[PDB]
């Protein structure tokens, strides 16, 4: 039983790693999550908050903190669910889609650098088998 | 730009994962790094809290944080330095060495868990493809 070997703390590490390749490389001053929450209100549409939770990995107490700092910087709007009037939807901001497209290019960069020390074949194998992981 | 194909998101993913097997599986009340820092302190002896971070990839108020919350516990003792009376060494207790070895089987466990979607082969290559990703 060494800790180099356990997989837990291979996991850490990898996502320390991405954390400090994000921070240095999106441009936008956003945190992963709050990137996350931004790119999947793009690919969704309106969406209730605790959904999007659901399909960013996020607890509702989560996603409620990031959507509220996505608020402050003036990136979301919200607008009540139109098949149930006690309920509200989570959207893009015409600044929050700027934003993303703003932000592509360096999330696609701190992606390639993060596989960098893989070859697009390794790269491929890694995902799949760390998609099984998830 | 699909989110799921951000190695990003998959890292987070599978971090929490983990995080929830550990959480149920350990059995001690520990935290993944509350465990590591326990563990190394197993395989180093007497050694500086800050050198103890720099093996277990923690900056200095983290692994602070950890040594603090696994003296309250009982499980770590302090002395100074006989190389440097200005600096202090940190050390398993004994009811610490036996937390330890209370836990091995548990942490064994979980470890298994987290890569059981995978035959033995499959965890040996993204054992290696992630480690290169540290």
């Amino acid at each position: 039983y060494r800790l180099d070997d356990q997989i837990g703390f291979i996991l850490r590490q990898a996502n320390q790693r991405y954390a400090a390749l994000f921070a240095n490389g999106i441009g936008n001053g956003l945190t992963p999550t709050q990137w996350a929450a931004l790119v999947r209100l793009g690919e969704t549409g309106p969406c209730p908050q605790n959904q999007l939770g659901r399909l960013t990995a996020m607890d509702a107490a989560t996603i409620k903190g990031v959507v509220e700092r996505l608020d402050k910087r003036g990136l979301i709007q919200r607008s009540a669910d139109p098949d149930d009037g006690r309920r509200l939807l989570v959207s893009l901001s015409p600044a929050g889609r700027a934003e993303l497209e703003a932000g592509l290019a360096a999330a696609r960069e701190i992606n390639r650098q993060a596989l960098a020390p893989l070859s697009l074949q390794e790269q491929e194998t890694l995902r799949g088998l760390l998609a099984r992981l998830i």
